[PDB]
């Protein structure tokens, strides 16, 4: 099951887990997939309900994972609900998800960890990816 309004929450791809740092400054910061965290708690998540779907929210950076340009998903500082709302569905395998652009219909893009450290894009889902697989560690 999702792990809702747990703190320590890590994003985990393989070996590697999400990682987002706190913009300096329309702005937001790449979503990073690596086996380290630069600074305190940026590799640190908290997933909330919001309408139909989820917002994630990274502790270290205050930012929220939201699609950007491109399709490329960023950390933003500013919440919107347009950019900032994800569908998480369970795979089927283990405790692996899926985190996909909400759309009415379906088939909505899901978070592709591109195969040091990576950046996340929206593809297509291919259910038997294991870039596209998302597990969840509490603490």
């Amino acid at each position: 099951k999702i792990p809702l309004d747990l703190p320590g929450t890590r994003i985990l791809n393989g070996a590697n887990w999400a990682n987002n740092s706190a913009t300096e400054n329309n702005s937001g910061t790449l979503i990073i997939f690596d086996q380290s965290t630069p600074g305190q708690d940026a590799d640190r998540w908290l997933i909330h309900n919001y309408l139909d779907g989820y917002k994630i929210f990274n502790m270290g950076s205050n930012n929220w994972a939201s699609v950007s340009r491109g399709n490329t998903v960023l950390g933003v500082s500013e919440f919107d609900g347009q950019t900032c709302k994800w569908s998480i569905e369970y795979s089927g395998n283990g405790e692996e998800f899926w985190i996909r652009v909400p759309r009415e219909g379906g088939g909505g893009a899901v978070w592709t960890i591109k195969p040091g450290p990576t950046t996340v894009f929206l593809d297509l889902l291919k259910e038997t990816d294991p870039n596209q697989r998302i597990k969840f560690a509490v603490d």
